[PDB]
Parts: C-alpha cells; structure tokens; sequence
C-alpha cells in the first residue's frame, strides 16, 4: 500500500532550483546529510538523559557512510531520534516552507547553495547529486516507514519492509550518472575531513570488496 503526495508548491520550486541551477561545488551534501544526522542524534541523547529506555532500540549513536558501486548508491546510516510517518510528510521534520522562504531571499542578496543548511532545508542538497532519495526511518513512537521521490512534484510514503532499523534513519541517494565521484573512497574521505572533522559522533566509511 502506497501513498503518493504533492510536494507543497514551495518544496517542489526549492527542488528543481537545487536540481537546474549551475552549481559546481555539489559535494556540501554530504556535509548537510551528516549534520543533519548529527542533530538526530543530539536529541535521542537528551531524551535519553531523563529516560533511559529511550535506547532501548539501541545504545549505539553514530553515523556509517555505505557506498556501493554496483547499486550506485551512497546510504547515510545514523541512529538518531528517527521521524514518524507524520515528521516525514511533514517535509521530513524541517520547517521547509519558511526555509525555503529565507533561503530564496538570501540567494537573490548574494547567498550561494551551499548556505542551505543555515535555513534548515539541508536534506534538499541531496538532489544536488542524486536522481532520487529514499528514507528509511524508525522513531520510537512509530514504524517503520519509507519515503522517496525522484522529485518532479512528488513523494511516496509506504510502511517499509526491509531490514528493521531499531531506530534512527537511512538515506539512500541514486546517485546521478555522472556523480559516481561520491563512490569513490578517498573522495568521500577528503569531504568529511573537509566539512565534518568536528561531528560529535563516529563516521564509520564502509569499504566494498
Ligand atoms: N550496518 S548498518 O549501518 O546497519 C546498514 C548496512 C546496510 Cl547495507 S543498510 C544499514 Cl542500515
């Protein structure tokens, strides 16, 4: 059973500005994606401060990078806080509509793409290399659900019946034909050390055969 929804007009216009504008610098993504699972994980951590059961579905907090050629896909793995099926429609947890609106007005007075994070529309930059994202997600309050789109307007939402998460959240990004770069081991290497040498949380860079 899946659920097809519209993209609010705001998300759809943030999405193909990301997708159609001249960009070069696309490799912010994954500094986006790990932030964002960082502040993932900063609130399963505070909850759990008061109730430790919260980790119950897993003690563990941290972030794994998975590459695999041969899917060409890149999955960010983190055991954070997790989103409900009602965080995921409502554009994955973020303020998305005022977001976008900040971040279109700073663009237009000299702000570049890779300032998107500041106005808390960060996952979007997925498709600055992906043509299409799929989300995992289990919260605690909640099942296991999917969300995905290939953009152009749309999303699906769907229970999910992969492998059980316990908690937290996978991103999976398809990656553009010509943006098999973010595969490549010393690359994904030289972008954390880049852009995340101070995430408070282990990133574990899985290796192929
Ligand atoms: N080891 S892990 O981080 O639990 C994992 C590996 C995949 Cl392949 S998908 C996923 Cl989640």
């Amino acid at each position: 059973e899946v659920e097809t929804f519209a993209f609010q007009a705001e998300i759809a216009q943030l999405m193909s500005l990301i997708i159609n504008t001249f960009y070069s610098n696309k490799e912010i993504f994954l500094r986006e994606l790990i932030s964002n699972s960082s502040d993932a994980l900063d609130k399963i951590r505070y909850e759990s401060l008061t109730d430790p059961s919260k980790l119950d579905s897993g003690k563990e907090l941290h972030i794994n990078l998975i590459p695999n050629k041969q899917d060409r896909t890149l999955t960010i793995v983190d055991t954070g806080i997790g989103m409900t099926k009602a965080d995921l429609i409502n554009n994955l947890g973020t303020i998305a509509k005022s977001g976008t609106k900040a971040f279109m007005e700073a663009l237009q007075a000299g702000a570049d793409i890779s300032m998107i994070g500041q106005f808390g529309v960060g996952f979007y930059s997925a498709y600055l290399v992906a043509e299409k994202v799929t989300v995992i997600t289990k919260h605690n309050d909640d099942e296991q659900y999917a969300w995905e789109s290939s953009a152009g307007g749309s999303f699906t939402v769907r229970t999910d019946t992969g492998e059980p998460m316990g908690r937290g959240t996978k991103v999976i990004l398809h990656l553009k034909e010509d943006q098999t770069e973010y595969l490549e081991e010393r690359r994904i290497k030289e972008i954390v050390k880049k852009h995340s040498q101070f995430i408070g949380y282990p990133i574990t860079l899985f290796v192929e055969k």
